């Protein structure tokens, strides 16, 4: 399978940044901007600069609408970039210019291709202020109707994770590691061969569903690991929404050498026993062998 991962606007920068940084394999990646700067700190292999002539690589100055306008100037090359995508993942902070505007002209793009495309976006911190909140509202219904699926995490949400003493610049750099936990959660059991690796058929039926997506993260050490991870999961204040309320749950499961089955099993169990008994559920596991001792359980709940 053809796994791309577009990073939009400075959000999404950051978010591909860390997922590169993590070696995550088998997804091939692209930073997409309208501000030449920040695109030039993308590790990204393709690096595309979108609107040259609108913004002069000067980014979309908070303007929805500047960056609508800057990715249909380069709908050519966007076209070009995806082709031949099984799936896409278009993952963008919403609330600023580029991510708001252009993520869903890309989206629909990769979608009209016949990608798998998923969107993973940030509603923004309530400190951002109210411009910000208004213009990452119409942005997220715009991404809807441009993707398979919408995953949104609520920022607001990691201030409850995080110690109270945390400073803003954590908090954001926080929010730059729930995105991409948020795409490689679903990645790592697609693109990457693992002993349970789920048919992309599956994964097509669970992101298809109507309505929005949420998230939840569990990480966990030592002696029962694998039920405190998912319990932490399954009650994460990510996860806006019961995931009892979700048709179709997938559950990714990712840990060291030292991962047993019996540890797989009893997070599975955990995550099926708190949904729905008629949910359509999928789960698999992956083993990294920079883990040592932590287990991480990501859970995607879609169709709310």
């Amino acid at each position: 399978a053809s796994i791309k991962v577009i990073g939009v606007g400075g959000g999404g920068n950051n978010a591909v940044n860390r997922m590169i940084e993590n070696e995550v394999q088998g997804v091939e990646y692209i930073a997409v901007n309208t501000d030449a700067q920040a695109l030039n700190l993308s590790k990204a292999e393709v690096k595309m600069q979108i609107g040259a002539k609108l913004t002069r690589g000067l980014g979309a100055g908070a303007n929805p609408e500047v960056g609508k306008k800057a990715a249909e100037e380069s709908k050519e090359q966007i076209e070009e970039a995806l082709k031949g995508a099984d799936m896409v993942f278009v993952t963008a902070g919403m609330g600023g210019g580029t991510g708001t505007g252009a993520a869903p002209v890309i989206a629909q793009i990769a979608k009209d291709l016949g990608a798998l495309t998923v969107g993973v976006v940030t509603r923004p911190f309530t400190f951002e202020g109210r411009k910000r909140q208004l213009q990452a509202a119409g942005g997220i219904s715009a991404m809807k109707e441009a993707v398979d699926t919408l995953i949104v995490i609520p920022n607001d949400r990691i201030l409850e994770i995080v110690d109270k003493n945390t400073p803003m610049l954590e908090a954001f750099r926080e929010a730059d590691n729930v995105l991409r936990q948020g795409v490689q959660g679903i990645s790592d059991l697609i693109a990457t061969p693992g002993l349970i690796n789920l048919d992309f058929a599956d994964v097509k039926t669970i992101m298809s569903n109507k309505g929005s997506a949420l998230m939840g993260i569990g990480i966990a050490t030592g002696e029962n690991r694998a039920a405190e991870a998912a319990k932490k999961a399954i009650s994460s204040p990510l996860l806006e929404a019961a995931i009892d309320g979700a048709q179709g749950v997938l559950m990714n499961i990712t840990g060291g050498t030292n991962l047993s089955l019996y540890e797989v099993q009893e997070a599975a169990d955990i995550v099926a026993s708190a949904s729905d008994q008629d949910v359509n559920m999928i789960f698999g596991s992956v083993i990294n062998e920079n883990l040592k001792d932590e287990i991480v359980v990501t859970v995607i709940a879609t169709g709310f």
